[PDB]
């Protein structure tokens, strides 16, 4: 009986941690491409002037 | 035996499920500002010409 507590706690928490890592990677991906666009706006403006 | 199993399974899996909606919202947020930045680049070049 007591083993059932350990089995469900570890794997589902890992599932929560695994889904958290994707969220962190997506946040890094979103932030990385955000500044990439910001570079594009200024480069076009500088060439325009 | 069953009481704990259903208790831990439901609450711990919900934490993993809760990280998916945040991931989906982050993905939707990431896609949305990408279109805005593309519009910004499109409008920045139009005035340049």
């Amino acid at each position: 009986l007591q083993e059932r507590v350990k089995e469900l706690t570890d794997k589902f928490s890992g599932e929560s941690e695994a889904d958290r890592q994707k969220f962190e990677a997506l946040l890094a991906e979103k932030n990385e491409m955000e500044m990439e666009y910001e570079d594009k706006l200024k480069q076009a403006e500088e060439r325009s002037q």
